[PDB]
């Protein structure tokens, strides 16, 4: 057979029109107000002047003081999966970030960037790197401990313990850290990307019994958007067991109702197609393809 998205992909490649297709998505994308993000008191809570959560979908912190964090709830109604997309936390918003994880009952955090990229700090060091050096976030009364980590060639999975120091309740948070995805770039292959995505899936972190997974890169729109678009499209395909009922551009436009700028280049859009098309093999019952991805990704 041949999926409709596969036929579309070939036509676009052939005519060399990924830029045009992508720019049309940008032109059609939703425009909603971000008035809270732009308040003077929130200036230092934003990593990028021009990347803001819409008011209607922003995550509110549960604190009468200042409830603002640069984070958006991407609620995919048809797919029945939610994601929280957020910027890489700043030195002064790491407490807020873990506060959000707590209040939203997230089980998993997906990090698609490195702390330093291109000679610059794209994300604060918001988790402990050594077991014996735990982090206390005094402003939000949270304690964070590294429990263990499994380092692979291009991604790292960490077990963290998050403790609400007010109630002494503790939770296991899983950290899935993709370390080789360049900003404004694409993963090395669909295989490496899907191997990682399926690692996130297998952990149970995307279960509806949990809060939304937290997904971030530096701005929380480029690589983050790519990750979520692929996952949602595979999920939609999965629910219906029908790949040809999935309209990737339409899904992306729906996601952009909840946060601006999701997917930052034409090639990331192109890569999203590649990931979904390849991932469809597993969804539709080629169970052995997951091992192929593992081998091809060279995680060892
Ligand atoms: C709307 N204007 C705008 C767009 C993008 C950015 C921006 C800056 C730096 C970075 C690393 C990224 N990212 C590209 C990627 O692939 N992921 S990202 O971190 O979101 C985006 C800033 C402002
Ligand atoms: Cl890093
Ligand atoms: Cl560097
Ligand atoms: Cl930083
Ligand atoms: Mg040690």
């Amino acid at each position: 057979g041949h999926m409709e998205m596969e036929k579309e992909f070939e036509q676009i490649d052939k005519s060399g029109s990924w830029a045009a297709i992508y720019q049309d998505i940008r032109h059609e994308a939703s425009d909603f107000p971000c008035r809270v993000a732009k308040l003077p008191k929130n200036k230092n809570r934003n990593r990028y002047r021009d990347v803001s959560p819409f008011d209607h979908s922003r995550i509110k912190l549960h604190q009468e003081d200042n409830d603002y964090i640069n984070a958006s709830l991407i609620k995919m109604e048809e797919a029945q999966r939610s994601y929280i997309l957020t910027q890489g936390p700043l030195p002064n918003t790491c407490g807020h970030f873990w506060e959000m994880v707590w209040e939203q009952k997230s089980r998993g955090v997906v990090m698609l960037n490195r702390v330093m990229e291109k000679g610059s700090l794209k994300c604060a060091q918001y988790w402990p790197q050594k077991e014996e050096k735990e982090m206390i976030f005094e402003d939000t009364n949270l304690k964070l401990t590294l429990i263990s980590e499994d380092i692979k060639s291009y991604y790292t999975v960490r077990q963290l313990e998050l403790e609400n120091l007010t109630t002494q309740e503790t939770r296991e948070i899983l950290h899935f850290h993709y370390t080789t995805w360049p900003d404004f770039g694409v993963p090395e292959s669909p295989a490496s990307f899907l191997n990682f995505l399926f690692k996130v899936r297998e952990s149970g972190s995307l279960s509806p019994e949990h809060g939304p997974v937290v997904v971030h890169c530096s701005a929380g729109i480029g690589r983050s958007g790519t990750f979520c678009l692929a996952d949602t499209c595979l999920l939609l395909m999965d629910k219906r067991k029908d790949p040809s009922s999935v309209d990737i551009k339409k899904v992306l436009l729906e996601m952009r109702k909840f946060r601006m700028g999701l997917i930052q280049t034409a090639d990331q859009l192109r890569f999203s197609y590649l990931a979904v098309i390849e991932g469809a093999k597993f969804i539709m019952g080629d169970s052995s393809v997951q091992d192929q991805w593992k081998e091809l990704s060279h995680e060892d």
